């Protein structure tokens, strides 16, 4: 009889920035993992962006399973990042630390974040994303507190009172929502529930995409 | 088949202000539990907060006990707003809105033509120039008007300009939800201090005194809106000179002494009563007979 | 069709003053059951009350006995007024005004041609310099006078001071009621309990010499126009000289002694009967011939 949080349920795929933590790579390939990445493929095709901390290329490889090819960016490829942030590069995925496929492209040292902080053109697009869009985060074992994320959004955008962003996490206690919620609402984001096992993350999120896209399209 | 009270039947659309009460928005639908009463409604706000995993087990059952009392459940909804909305007021939290959105949607899909005819009849008097105000949180009139006949705007008592134009009969865009309307939850004032702030201004109080003297008000479905707090504080306090020109109410006949008790009691408050004693599907048919009579005398 | 008793044509129109009965206001919609015979007025207020919730079915069955236990019927109407209008301090009470308008509404809808001839004739008789008095609450003779282009002044004795002008004959086209007036049912006084309290101004009763010997009455349609004692009380307390009372009544032929007796009583009182072959629409033409003969000899 389960339901999906309605304000996030109103959202239409162009509206969204999908930020992917390690927990989705952990949920993934298993047959339920291929059904998750099938859901990701539909979202990004319908005009969301996908971004990830993760160095893997599971998304680009799953695009080969269902008749597509998807392009990987790293934060040294500032030209393609500008075209991605301007919505022009459809089928382009960002890996924030970079992707294992490009060794010089990987950014980890503070100077890699500072290269984006120096790029006022891409930083203006980063502010613009956070002003315009609603963001959905997944599997936040690092992403919200990530030193790249903290440099890239958190130095750059101060509308932290005025956000309309959502997260998923699998709720085990009152304190787990609260404790998350306090730092999350200081960043500006709101918490949401699923709550039985990691198997709900594929199943819930596939029906969330179905309702988002069937309303939006 | 039934008569119209002739001093009411001969009134015109410019003269009137209508009130719709909670029973109507339920009665339109043969199959909506969640609006049948204030107890059905507060049951569904906890159903949303429970099923979305937004209220904890202890808090849910603690409020459920308080709601079992039947002791002013309308005021227990004030206590639920005090729990739900964070008072670090610069933070525009969504959660209260997300509760309400679960229940106050998928309404129209169930409905029947006799209910739609009631909404069209109400809209015809509003269009022809009546001002409408209502008890309810819902939007059924604004959805039904936006769909097939008018621009309809939903208003709460917080907005000084929009209430001033409503009092001046200018803002014929609007339907006035005295308490507050579910697609604007930040606006909701169940707690007295907000409508008491509308009492404070001397020129606004001239417009309010003028409003109660000038027109005839009709109430529908059940009229208990006379004593649902906000209505009493602004309108009823102003009886400095008890002119009380005719205002009118419908009721369903019951067993006869209940109707008698109401009739006597409200006629001393200032307000006249009329009966029907039939299947509720005839209540929309009766309201068509009254609607034609008023509107054809106006236009 | 047997013509004018030659007493009639002699009288110059400003000498006459008239009173209108039952069958006249019936003939201005004569298939409506509520006027066919005067018990029908209460039959219709009861048949309204069964649906319109003035009284229970058991109070209704008590009045059904009162319909079979007839005579006293005009003070049965006074007792029914005392049932339907005890009062608070002032205001506009729900049971009464807003129930009479089941029977004194929706007459004007049926002002047929044969009926309008009588009211037409009376109206020009008013313009020809008479004064007029009317039994009923009803306003037919006010409305079909504004149709021909004159807006009548209604009089009833609760408008206390205006008799100062009416006995001076100054308020031309003013019509003075008896069983009150439909535009202000508050004015009703069916009984010695009411009307004569105004006539405590005994200069009016003195000038009623000038209004009962120096001038001539004519009475339409009935016999009911005097045979319940109202047309003893408001007039015989001033004067009783049967030699020079100088007044008339229109009637119908029937079985011989049952026609004769009313002529015998009336002629002994000092009022003169006029009689023809019975049928309803002939009275309209009888009255117009009489009016043409009077108004031409008054020209």
């Amino acid at each position: 009889p389960r339901k999906l949080l309605p304000s996030l349920k109103t959202k239409k795929p162009r509206e969204l920035v999908l930020v992917i933590g390690t927990g989705i790579s952990a949920a993934v390939m298993e047959d339920s993992g291929k059904q998750l990445l099938q859901s990701v493929l539909h979202l990004m095709e319908n005009g969301a962006l996908v971004l990830t901390t993760n160095f893997d290329n599971l998304l680009e490889l799953y695009a080969a399973d269902q008749g597509k090819q998807l392009e990987s960016l790293d934060l040294t490829d500032e030209k393609k990042v500008l075209e991605w942030a301007q919505e022009k590069r459809k089928l382009s995925v960002l890996h924030i630390h970079g992707v294992y496929t490009n060794p010089s492209g990987i950014v980890l040292h503070p100077a890699g974040y500072q290269n984006v902080l120096r790029n006022t053109e891409v930083m203006r697009e980063i502010q613009k994303l956070y002003e315009n869009k609603s963001f959905l985060f997944l599997g936040c074992g690092w992403t919200v507190d990530d030193t790249t994320f903290q440099a890239l959004f958190l130095e750059a955008v101060k509308h932290k009172s005025d956000l309309e962003h959502f997260m998923l996490v699998r709720r085990g206690d009152v304190d787990e929502f609260k404790k998350l919620r306090e730092n999350m609402l200081d960043k500006g984001i709101k918490v949401i529930s699923y709550g039985d096992d990691y198997a709900d993350l594929p199943e819930y999120f596939k029906r969330l995409t179905c309702e988002i896209s069937t309303r939006g399209t």
